[PDB]
């Protein structure tokens, strides 16, 4: 298991434009296109990502490189994030891999939030967090995926994924 089967497993591969979790129009492995409403900002946001006139399209190929680009940019948002990176670097590498989870689904400001929880994390006070984490709307909104993710950080394996 690693770090991409995980995402993988939790958002999906999808190759027609669609709506997640929020409603909002996304493509791929959860790469969102657009917080508007409108199909057609979707359709000019992914042509202008993929780099040619997809019509709601992209193909696996188009879908995976996407996808490498925004784990590539999560894990680079966390190592620049003064809030983020030490409990990063605390972490062994399974645990690092739950954290770029999260910060793959909510964005490095949304993680950066989570103060509380970041400070248990970072002492290695593992049940301690994982009660910390379910209070919050991330875990009352998409609750398997948050059990997955929590269940990673208690543990420190990736039984919830096997
Ligand atoms: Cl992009
Ligand atoms: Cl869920």
């Amino acid at each position: 298991m690693n770090i991409f089967e995980m995402l993988r497993i939790d958002e999906g591969l999808r190759l027609k434009i669609y709506k997640d979790t929020e409603g909002y129009y996304t493509i791929g492995a959860g790469h969102l296109l657009t917080k508007s409403p409108s199909l057609n900002a979707a359709k000019s946001e992914l042509d202008k990502a993929i780099g040619r006139n997809t019509n709601g399209v992209a193909t696996k190929d188009e879908a995976e490189k996407l996808f490498n680009q925004d784990v590539d940019a999560a894990v680079r948002g966390i190592l620049r994030n003064a809030k983020l990176k030490p409990v990063y670097d605390s972490l062994d590498a399974v645990r690092r891999a739950a954290l770029i989870n999260m910060v793959f689904q909510m964005g490095e400001t949304g993680v950066a939030g989570f103060t509380n929880s970041l400070r248990m994390l970072q002492q290695k006070r593992w049940d301690e967090a994982a009660v910390n984490l379910a209070k919050s709307r991330w875990y009352n909104q998409t609750p398997n995926r948050a059990k997955r993710v929590i269940t990673t950080f208690r543990t420190g394996t990736w039984d919830a994924y096997k």
